């Protein structure tokens, strides 16, 4: 039956890069502890070299899951409370009104004024201290969602400060090796720069990321179809791991409020399963993605839960989604962006299939 996974994938996903004249894609599922890799095309079309087991993504915003792997493992350490405000850590904002937000609302987008992008004038560090230091609260602080790069970019710089480490040694010295990954990186080093796939935006030109206010923590992350699917394994079955990183993982999954039928927790949407194709979809809605929403505290607590998390680059697209019941989890990782629509019901079609 196991025999079946390349089938599905290639009915599902394989279509979509001529659809979308997507140069290469990579398509990983997991079952049962066993990985299953789907490789297409080319990481450079101008180099005709293929996509394989070595190749480096963009994660895009799947980039915040290790912000919030991060931010659990500091929380276990007793590094930082959830509780916390941002001054505690960076002493430049104690006793300024974005020192009345705390850690998880940072983290879960409810500040109640930050919106999806900083200031296109925003770049340099000290516009980023001044930005958050001339910051004034708008909807009431915890009340509304509205998904936001600096928010949970801030978080991930006051889980640095709390670790006495910069963000991107956080994740490569602390948070990858502890999740056993070895081809994931803030900044790619010149040894991997051949593994470095180009995105591709909608013009087909070759284009990768650039630097940008609090990039890592938000959007910054680059990895391999293996990595994923070792994290995505550390996120079914976290037992294997260090009781650290197991404690991290399990705070992530812990839904924090609700917007109707999508869980905010940290970093992961999370659902009821089974769930429609339709509330997988509009989880990513443009009503959801780019307004406020105002929140409500979880009232049905799901028994059987299910994740999720899109990411998009410039040049590249990123869906992650696991089912702990299942025991089942995918990711597809692209090296020219799809609509989120894609990519969700391709994942949907092929685990309903597999279950
Ligand atoms: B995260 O990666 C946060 N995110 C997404 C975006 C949209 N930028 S983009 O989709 O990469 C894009 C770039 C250039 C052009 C012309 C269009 C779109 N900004 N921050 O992803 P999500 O999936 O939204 O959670």
């Amino acid at each position: 039956k196991d025999q079946e996974i390349k089938k599905l994938v290639d009915q599902n996903f394989k279509p979509l890069l001529e659809k979308y004249d997507v140069p290469g894609m990579a398509v990983g599922v997991i079952q049962n502890n066993k990985k299953y890799e789907m490789y297409y095309g080319l990481q450079s079309v101008q180099d005709k070299k293929a996509v394989n087991s070595n190749t480096i993504f963009e994660l895009g915003s799947v980039s915040k899951l290790f912000t919030a792997t991060a931010g659990g493992y500091a929380k276990n350490k007793g590094k930082i409370s959830f509780d916390d405000t941002p001054g505690k850590y960076w002493k430049e904002l104690k006793n300024t009104p974005i020192d009345q937000v705390n850690l998880l609302q940072l983290a879960t987008y409810t500040s109640g004024n930050l919106a999806l992008q900083f200031p296109d004038e925003v770049q340099t560090d000290q516009q980023v201290l001044t930005f958050f230091k001339d910051w004034k609260p708008k909807n009431p602080i915890g009340e509304y969602r509205q998904y936001s790069n600096p928010s949970i970019g801030l978080f991930g710089k006051v889980v640095a400060l709390s670790m006495n480490k910069p963000f991107d040694q956080v994740l490569e010295k602390t948070i990858f090796p502890a999740l056993g990954l070895k081809h994931s990186y803030v900044n790619v080093p010149k040894t991997q720069m051949q593994n470095y796939a180009f995105g591709y935006n909608q013009e087909n030109q070759p284009i990768r990321v650039n630097p940008g206010p609090l990039d890592a923590p938000a959007y910054g992350v680059k990895s391999t179809l293996p990595d994923m699917l070792s994290f995505i394994h550390a996120n079914l079955n976290p037992q294997k791991y260090p009781t650290d990183i197991q404690r991290a993982i399990n705070e992530t999954h812990q839904g924090r409020y609700q917007v109707n039928t999508m869980y905010q927790a940290l970093g992961w949407e999370e659902f009821s399963y089974p769930a429609t194709l339709q509330t997988l979809l509009d989880s990513n809605s443009e009503q959801i993605v780019m307004k406020p929403n105002k929140v409500t505290a979880i009232s049905k607590e799901p028994s059987v839960k299910m994740y999720h998390k899109t990411g998009s680059t410039s040049g590249f697209g990123t869906y992650v989604v696991f089912i702990p019941k299942e025991n089942i989890g995918l990711v597809m990782l692209t090296n020219k962006r799809i609509p989120n629509e894609e990519r969700i019901k391709a994942a949907y079609v092929v685990l309903n299939a597999i279950k």
